[PDB]
């Protein structure tokens, strides 16, 4: 029971232990959206948190300090000063070097697991990229760390078959929130089936069962983009076919997403914002009921 | 020290802890064999268990309840009522929803590890399928959970080279029971070599060493199909090349196995039953000696 | 808390109290170098250790016994008598059978972690081989076990892109020692970027941060070959293209390095020896400062 006393890794948690909490990544705000819409979303998520009675804990690293529950001003400062995009393996160097960093899903789940946050929300996870050599730390983290992650499936830029198959391989359980269709970020339909659940109570029973059986995996609760905003995948696919990928590593994802906003004259941005907002609502409902 | 109390995940063990025990999956009985042969195999295995002095604990999920040591009547009910095929990640879903489920090797090792069963028997494990995107949870579980698994290698429908290579990558130790040839389910030879051991005592020395050095991996003890039933691999390969794969996910394996039974007029079925029965015998000898 | 008492796994540690320690593999000496050069290097590395104030613990298995801190005379016996090349999964097998074995990086990190050695030194790690189905245990180990590993990157015979991507996927942190370029064993130049650190104090900060945040991964400290011994990678590649790979499994790596010694007229042997010696120095500096 007697654990080590930290010196180098300073965590500043603004989260009340006795109150529902949803963790959220910073890279969506810093690298995944334009500034104006990024701050509008933050504000809207905070509004939803007040409406529903949960704490929204945006997670980032500010000059080497891990902050759970960043403020708007902190997020603006981060965007203005610049911040590396970090997954799990990058957390140590940025902490050691005293840098700003915006977390992906992998780092966000990793850190959430160490500060008592069980429900995390994102837009879409990383996965296996076309070519099947470039593979997100997100998959590794979900195979290693227990949480409930609300998402609209996996990002549209990915090798869908390879990612969906590897989620099975890695023993990452999936459930569709009121759908049997694995969602694909901008798109509702994938033609891949998942088990359907009808309410948040069912999520909690699965998750509690995972705990009892010591299954240390992320539960993916899949929440499709609202129909009104969806862009059918057949349409996204074809745009992706025109884009020469000029970059690698962590720039790949931001690069393609920014290109798709340009190409669809903002349609993908509208979709992305809509699903992020819906996902925050669902994540909040889960966090509120978990806390009972 | 102090562990949680289970509420959702009810395990009914019919094992006497003081007697030797071998765990066995349900999917082979429910999805991998025809009913008549499945029940005759179950009865023959129990007979062997009584003759050699170990308990055969067939593991499955009945209306959400984990049963270790299913009866012939329970297995018949499962067949009649239907059961999901479940690997590890699916256990929580079926427990939560109160469904029947027949376990694969992954789920069976995972549960065995939580209920004190150290020896598991199968016919052939899953692996990397042709195309190398579809990969069994069996590999992940074997790379995560310690047990002694007796099998006749990996199923003949797999990408043999990719699977054999990944077993090494994942640090999954393989030993031939009185052979240096990696077996391939219906076939005695794969063309690949493994280290050989001579007896059950040598298996247990490896296993005990793994415990002492905290190597949490499955030890695969390889037992070839009897020579009078074996089918040369090239024959199976040529048949498989004539099958259009009309299914995906969990259906792939039972689909291909059923097609091969039809194409070989039961030749593969007789091989499969032969190797299952011999594997039960070897697993029971290990379980009996382990018990001291 | 109370741990088990060992019976089967005898570990003989020659490490003394009150002294920094660096762990080192045996397969380099046994399978990776000619006899004369290997014994020469062992003596040199010992000299560096006495002069700099650390213990160099060459790890191997002598007739089933794990020895940390082998003598010259033991190494010589091992070469004369023969030793299996073993990664992690093979340790229990050779321990049980009472065989000599020379450890790879995987086995060396695994063992080091169980005997309190935190700094390990090698020349180059394994990785993803061309074709991408053969993948070293080294990668799995580094994604499972915490240590500081000094190497000159990954061996030149590997699929460099695949390996480099998989290091990210598995969450293996990398830092360049006074370089931003990922080294390639005989070559300094990969065109692949890593974060640059300037001194051993920076290494220790990153490593201590990893402990505090429960990141159980190997930290790769990347030390390029000295410029006077460097061979351009394209030159190495051109030569590898002229080789028919006539072998599989563990034999691949030594088979190809030997061929390169032959085709290059000792040139790779000389580079190999120089980087191993420089890596020993760096690992010793790390070990000494860690202990404080
Ligand atoms: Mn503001
Ligand atoms: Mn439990
Ligand atoms: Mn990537
Ligand atoms: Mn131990
Ligand atoms: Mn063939
Ligand atoms: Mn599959
Ligand atoms: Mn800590
Ligand atoms: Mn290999």
């Amino acid at each position: 029971k007697i654990h080590h006393h930290h010196h180098h890794v300073i965590i500043e948690s603004r989260i009340e232990k006795g109150k529902p909490v949803v963790g959220m990544e910073t890279t969506v705000f810093v690298h995944g959206l334009p500034r104006k819409e990024a701050i509008e979303l933050f504000r809207r998520a905070k509004e939803i948190s007040r409406e529903k009675g949960f704490q929204l804990a945006v997670i980032g690293i500010l000059k080497g300090k891990i902050v759970a529950g960043m403020s708007e001003e902190e997020l603006e400062a981060m965007m203005r000063e610049g911040a590396d995009k970090v997954g799990t393996r990058e957390i140590p160097i940025v902490v050691a070097e005293g840098k700003n960093a915006a977390t992906t899903v992998s780092a966000t789940i990793f850190l959430s697991r160490r500060i008592g946050i069980e429900v995390v929300v994102t837009g879409g996870t990383g996965g296996v990229h076309p070519g099947r050599v470039d593979v997100s730390q997100d998959l590794t983290e979900m195979s290693s760390s227990r949480a409930v992650l609300v998402s609209s499936g996996i990002k549209s830029i990915l090798d869908v078959e390879a990612t969906f198959e590897m989620l099975e391989t890695l023993e990452i359980p999936l459930v569709g929130f009121r759908t049997n269709e694995f969602p694909l970020f901008f798109s509702r339909k994938s033609g891949r089936r998942v088990p359907r659940i009808e309410n948040v109570e069912e999520v909690l029973k699965i998750y509690e069962s995972m705990k009892e059986m010591e299954l240390e995996k992320t539960l993916m609760v899949l929440n499709p983009v609202p129909e009104e905003y969806e862009i059918p995948h057949d349409e996204i696919e074809r745009l992706l076919e025109k884009i020469e990928l000029e970059v690698e590593g962590k720039e790949v994802t931001p690069f393609l997403l920014k290109k798709l906003v340009e190409m669809t004259n903002g349609r993908t941005l509208k979709a992305n914002l809509a699903l992020l907002e819906e996902n925050v609502k669902l994540a909040g409902e889960i966090a509120v009921k978990l806390k009972r």
